[PDB]
C-alpha cells in the first residue's frame, strides 16, 4: 500500500461528531465509514444521520448499544440500502433521550448495496483503506479514556467495546501510526482523533473491521 493514506487531506472525511451521553459508538461508526465510502465512490462528500440507526434499527439497541455489521444489514434489508442526511435527521439523543423512529421528512443522502468483513490483518485493512475508504472498525477503549495526544504503543489490548473509524495511516513515522476518528467531540484526543501504533494490533485494532459497499 502507499507509504502514507490521510482520508481527511482528500475530503472523505466529515467534522468529528459527539454521540454524548448514549452507548450509540457503533452507528458513528457506521455512518463514518459510510460517509467516506460514498464520497470516494465519486460522490460529493454529504454528512450522514447517525439518528436513524439510533432510532430505526431494530438489530441493534439504540443507545444501549449495536454491532456496525447488524448496522449494514438493518440499512441495506430494512431500508433499500438507503442512510439519510444529518441535516435532515439531526442527532438528537446526545442527553440519551430516543425518539420513535421517524421514516417522513427527510433526504436520502447515501446508498450501500453490501458489506464486507476484512480479514484480521493490519496489511489487508491497509490496502483495502487505501482503494476504498475510511473503515469502521472496533477498539479496546481502555486506554482512549486517558489520551491527551501521542501515538499509543502499549494500549490496553484484551477485549474489543468501541466502535471508531479508521481514516489513515502514516508509516513513514517512527513509531508508524494508524489516524483514527472519534466520536466524542473534538475536545477530546487529537481534536476528535487518536494515533495508535501500527503493526502490533494496538487496541485489538484488526479484529472486527468492515465496510459498506457502494455501487
Ligand atoms: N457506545 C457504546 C456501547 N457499546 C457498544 O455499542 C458496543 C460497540 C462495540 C463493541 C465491540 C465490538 C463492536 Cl463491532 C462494537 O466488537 C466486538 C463485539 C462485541 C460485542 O458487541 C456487541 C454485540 C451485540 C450488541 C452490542 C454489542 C456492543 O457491545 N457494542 C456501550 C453501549
Amino acid at each position: 500500500a502507499p507509504a502514507a493514506v490521510d482520508w481527511r487531506e482528500k475530503g472523505a472525511v466529515t467534522p468529528v461528531k459527539d454521540q454524548g451521553q448514549c452507548g450509540s459508538c457503533w452507528a458513528f461508526s457506521t455512518i463514518g465509514n459510510i460517509e467516506g465510502q460514498w464520497q470516494v465512490a465519486g460522490n460529493p462528500l454529504v454528512s450522514l444521520s447517525e439518528q436513524m440507526l439510533v432510532s430505526c434499527d431494530t438489530i441493534d439497541f439504540g443507545c444501549g448499544g449495536g454491532l456496525m455489521d447488524n448496522a449494514f444489514n438493518w440499512i441495506v434489508n430494512s431500508n433499500g440500502g438507503n442512510v439519510f442526511t444529518e441535516a435532515s435527521y439531526p442527532y438528537v439523543s446526545g442527553n440519551g433521550e430516543q425518539p420513535q423512529c421517524q421514516m417522513n421528512g427527510h433526504e436520502i443522502g447515501a446508498a450501500i448495496t453490501d458489506h464486507v468483513d476484512l480479514p484480521q490483518d493490519e496489511d489487508a485493512i491497509a490496502a483495502y483503506l487505501a482503494e476504498n475508504g475510511p473503515l469502521a472498525i472496533a477498539v479496546d477503549a481502555t486506554s482512549f479514556m486517558d489520551y491527551n495526544g501521542g501515538i499509543l504503543t502499549s494500549c490496553t489490548s484484551e477485549q474489543l467495546d468501541h466502535g471508531v473509524l479508521l481514516v489513515g495511516y502514516n508509516d513513514a513515522s517512527n513509531p508508524p501510526y494508524w489516524i483514527i476518528k472519534n466520536s466524542w467531540s473534538n475536545m477530546w484526543g487529537e481534536d476528535g482523533y487518536i494515533r495508535i501504533e501500527k503493526g502490533t494490533n494496538q487496541c485489538l485494532m484488526n479484529q472486527a473491521v468492515s465496510s459498506a459497499v457502494v455501487g
